[PDB]
């Protein structure tokens, strides 16, 4: 029993940090096979972020970069020796609504790690200071490392932003600072209906009412709220959850319009008097059944 | 910026975890040195947890037990071969209040990890299901990893109970199946002070009224709501925060004074609508200011 907001586990990532230097500036890079990645706005020097030659080493080892290109906005530093600590990975790109594990790092060191997810804007509601650049987001399954982000920014407003491992950014955004205004997120709808069946599963049911409505009608009231449209196929991946605790998806959907409308009042959802929807369906399976 | 709970690396834990089992009984065990712990009641048979010989596997390599004592509520396995992948350790013992990062295992593989407090009622609200008992509970200094918590039992009313590294419970508790109702456990007021902080520092001020109040006459109303009251030493440790922010201990007080009687209102702290109380004074420097 319990829910709690949980990170795979950082082993396989932290042995792949790096640090990396390029004249005067020095930040975080990821280390696979032979080749080290990291941001490219490594060679921009921070003087000029105001108005308008590679030292790689890991821990204590220093790598000589025998070469470098630019993919998009990522700098790919080979290197002659090659990582013996290097895991099973593949270079997954990442839709708005799925989470993952972010391990920031400062001076190439790890100092947390985090569960977090890509909102429907876009940016992720990270937590950064200057010199976590090159910190890698990541899911795994049992040994093989998905890795779907590393960090390059903090928008106006507080946000974060950055790109794939082959360096395409997430949203509408680019590697310098400006006003980047992104759009507004609009809270991850299939997310907290998961996260209402992981209550369920625990111990909380007072929400659940279930007046049943239908599907559309729904999403006429979830919409006016600032709720993102559920589609069918949000509808189909909460099947599995649907099966356990024995309570159909438009039941979920009705008891949660509820809540929109009639309010929290305070009451407790599983630590919490707001509705959470960084959960996705497959982290509920994962932790409420192995 | 941003403000997101936050666990320690889990690399040097993850190689010091390895399989135990006895008899029918397989569960997760701590591998430093030439000693394996793991709880207990690995020796009893789960049939008779309802009405009135060792295997230790590193992944796949075999350990040979040459012995095994029992200090207190906990096993200490000898082995042969000593893990060459120990780190630096201490064993700490934890007060209410303090923090850590849980490191939930299965069959001796990590799976998640998590940060969570002990609570004053020395339970803890964790995440664990069946075959977790053994995981460990620890904060790290950079390289040096203090173990404190080590997974035994789920209470009837969903909480979690265990003991630290010696063997010796956190509170009221025995390793056995019984309706073990431990106290109700009050909120954790320096922490929400300490939270309260790292939102100033973040963005959100709305809250700071601040109109001066002094410290008993908080701690009148803090009681009535289920606050633990605040010592001089609970004080003294916001101090750092207080140097930071420029806002007073007693301010801040006084402004959650007006929380707890005039209410949230839906209204919201970094990202939540309720007062968190599982973040140290230490947690928001170490976040906050690196
Ligand atoms: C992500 C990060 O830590 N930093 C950062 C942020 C933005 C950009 C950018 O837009 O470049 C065009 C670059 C960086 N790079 C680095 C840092 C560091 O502190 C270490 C060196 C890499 C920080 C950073 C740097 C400068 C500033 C400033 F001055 F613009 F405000 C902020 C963060
Ligand atoms: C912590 C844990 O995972 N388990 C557990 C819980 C309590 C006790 C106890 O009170 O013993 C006197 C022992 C255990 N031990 C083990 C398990 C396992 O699933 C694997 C073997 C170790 C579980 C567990 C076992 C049995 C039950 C039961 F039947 F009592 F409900 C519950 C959890």
């Amino acid at each position: 029993s319990g829910f709690r907001k949980m990170a795979f586990p950082s082993g396989k990532v932290e042995g792949c940090m790096v640090q990396v230097t390029c004249g005067t500036t020095t930040l975080n890079g990821l280390w696979l096979d032979d080749v080290v990645y990291c941001p490219r706005h490594v060679i921009c020097t921070s003087e000029d972020m105001l108005n308008p030659n590679f030292l790689v080493q890991a821990g204590n080892v220093q790598l000589r970069v025998i070469g470098h290109s630019m993919q998009n906005c990522v700098l790919k530093l080979k290197v002659d020796t090659a990582n013996p600590k290097t895991p099973k990975y593949k270079f997954v790109r990442i839709q708005p609504g799925q989470t993952f594990s972010v391990l920031a790092c400062y001076n190439g060191s790890p100092s947390g790690v985090y569960q977090c997810a890509m909102r429907p804007n876009f940016t992720i509601k990270g937590s950064f200071l200057n010199g976590s650049c090159g910190s890698v987001g990541f899911n795994i399954d049992y040994d093989c490392v998905s890795f779907c982000y590393m960090h390059h920014m903090e928008l106006p407003t507080g946000v974060h932003a950055g790109t794939d491992l082959e360096g395409n950014f997430y949203g509408p955004f680019v590697d310098r600072q400006t006003a980047q205004a992104a759009g507004t997120d609009t809270t991850i709808t299939v997310n907290v209906l998961a996260w209402l069946y992981a209550a369920v599963i625990n111990g909380d049911r007072w929400f659940l009412n279930r007046f049943t409505t239908t599907l559309n009608d729904f999403n006429l009231v979830a919409m006016k709220y600032n709720y993102e449209p559920l589609t069918q196929d949000h509808v189909d991946i909460l099947g599995p959850l649907s099966a356990q605790t024995g309570i159909a998806v438009l039941d979920m959907c009705a008891s949660l319009k509820e809540l929109l409308q009639n309010g929290m009042n305070g009451r407790t959802i599983l630590g919490s008097a707001l509705l959470e929807d960084e959960f996705t369906p497959f982290d509920v399976v994962r932790q409420c059944s192995g």
